[PDB]
Order: C-alpha cells, then structure tokens, then sequence
C-alpha cells in the first residue's frame, strides 16, 4: 500500500563516525544499496550538497524526539516513514560501536534494515530476513535478500 511515487531516490550523508574512517562508512552504505538496487529497478544518486530525500546522520541521546535512545543497546537506528520532506529520513546511534567486524552491531546489518522500512516493508517472521526485529550478524560475502523478502518488496515495486 505504502511506496514511493517515482523509482528515483537521492541520499546525503550528514557525517561520518569517529569510530571508523570515512572510507569505511562510504563503502558500508553503497554495499547496502547494492544489494537492495539487485532485485529492485530503484536507482540512488548520492548528492554533493542540498537536502535529500533520504539523509543518514549520526545522532545521540537526546536530540529532539519524543522517545529517544534508551542507551547503547536498543535503538540502533530509526526512520520515519517516506514523504516529500523530512520523513525518508534515517538516524544513527553515536553512542554506541559502529564497526565493520564482526563486533558489536555491525552498520550494514542495521543500514540494510532502515531501507527496508523505507521501501514499506513491515518486520518480517523469518529469522533469515533482514527485517528480523531481532539484530543478527550475517555474511556479507554473498548474502541475498531470501525468498520471503523479495517476494515482499517484488510485490511492491512488482
Ligand atoms: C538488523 O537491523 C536492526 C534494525 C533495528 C533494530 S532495533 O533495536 O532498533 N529494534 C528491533 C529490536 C531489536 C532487539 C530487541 N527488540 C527489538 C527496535 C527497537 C528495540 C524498538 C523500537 C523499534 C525497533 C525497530 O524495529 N526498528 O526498525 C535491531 C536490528
Ligand atoms: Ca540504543
Ligand atoms: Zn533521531
Ligand atoms: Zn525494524
């Protein structure tokens, strides 16, 4: 029922984390929309400057929201659902350890999912599914979304 209006999508990335160099994160997310752009006709254009539709930022404790982060563990991330405006969006905890390792909850992992939610996915039942409500760590070697996701967003965006 919920989905974009047009297959084109821009992004920008507010700022990185202290916890890894920047090289890091920039391939972390391209990494995501590469996985999500293979079963998917949506195309993503990162933008010098301006505002964009889907913007990434790092945020923290309190920062303006009704409920925020209730510490390191819980909320590892947020969005809010899409719209011509500031929803698209998608925060980051700052207080907690973003790696690329096998430690802590990995930034893909956890990228991987606000776009699900974005793209009008609901939590899914399947342990394999990315939009598992519970944070699980997977091999980014060759990992594909299963059957029962791309039958979903397929659905979809058909
Ligand atoms: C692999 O991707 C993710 C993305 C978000 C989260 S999460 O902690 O924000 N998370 C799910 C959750 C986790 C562990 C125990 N109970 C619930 C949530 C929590 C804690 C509270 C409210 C919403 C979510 C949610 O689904 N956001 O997408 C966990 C894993
Ligand atoms: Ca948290
Ligand atoms: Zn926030
Ligand atoms: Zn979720």
């Amino acid at each position: 029922t919920l989905k974009w209006s047009k297959m084109n999508l821009t992004y920008r990335i507010v700022n990185y984390t202290p916890d890894m160099t920047h090289s890091e994160v920039e391939k972390a997310f391209k990494k995501a929309f590469k996985v999500w752009s293979d079963v998917t006709p949506l195309n993503f254009t990162r933008l010098h400057d301006g505002i964009a539709d889907i913007m990434i930022s790092f945020g923290i404790k309190e920062h303006g929201d009704f409920y925020p982060f209730d510490g390191p563990s819980g909320l590892l991330a947020h969005a809010f659902p899409p719209g011509p405006n500031y929803g698209g969006d998608a925060h980051f905890d700052d207080d907690e350890t973003w790696t690329s390792s096998s430690k802590g909850y990995n930034l893909f992992l956890v990228a991987a999912h606000e776009f699900g939610h974005s793209l009008g996915l609901d939590h899914s039942k399947d342990p394999g599914a990315l939009m598992f409500p519970i944070y699980t760590y997977t091999g980014k070697s060759h990992f594909m979304l299963p059957d029962d996701d791309v039958q979903g967003i397929q659905s979809l965006y058909g």
